[PDB]
């Protein structure tokens, strides 16, 4: 199993099961989560959430309260064991039974210690759907 | 949208042999990792970096071959400078042999509309061949 695949799918298990430290422990000190890339509801800034500091906050705002579901439709490994792309569908159910769903390309990168330095989502609000 | 026009223009020129048009779209700090990681097309595994290196990459790996592109899917981000595609790249070599690969291709432009990052998530597993 490649390091980027172990890390990336340990991330999916951690966000799906409320394992905040599990999740944070997978992440390098220089982590840059851009879900998605560019300015949006969850990237207000437009330049992503930086360091374990701001990502802890990001979790407690957008993930810790809710039920997040990751579904993998396709894997696109590269020729490097530290970088992969996927087609995921993300599905956040809020406590009021409100459900936001989005399909996108998600790229990952780990450093030489095996920790995520970059999580990057290719999607916009035009693609998100509500139920 | 600058990244769509850059990217669509990349396919125009590459598919028809227009070397000077292809190079015109790239920045002077360009990095092409087709694919990401160690491959014949990316030997040191860190990509072809700089417009000068890219010219010699062109004459080694593109000019002698016929290349055909099929966009199968498009995943815009919430930034106008960065997009991801699913592409099918078909490379006919000088001896008549054809290699075909599906992968994820991400693009990025700088504030002037010029391509700074062309990155391909594929490897040899997925690649097919004929003739």
């Amino acid at each position: 199993v490649s390091p980027v695949v172990a890390a990336s799918q340990n991330s999916w298990r951690c966000v799906q099961s409320g394992d905040r430290e599990g999740w944070l422990a997978l992440m390098a000190d220089d982590i840059v989560v851009e879900d998605p890339i560019g300015e949006a509801v969850t990237n207000p800034d437009g330049t992503g959430v930086r360091g374990k500091a701001a990502l802890a906050a990001f979790y407690d705002t957008n993930i810790g309260p809710n039920r997040l579901r990751v579904t993998c439709e396709a894997t696109f490994p590269s020729s490097s064991p530290t970088e992969i792309a996927y087609i995921l569908v993300l599905e956040t159910t809020f406590p009021n039974g409100f459900v936001a769903t989005v399909r996108g390309v998600f790229t990952y990168r780990v450093d030489d210690a095996g920790l995520i330095t970059n999580l990057r989502g290719y999607w916009n609000m035009d693609a998100m759907t509500f139920t």
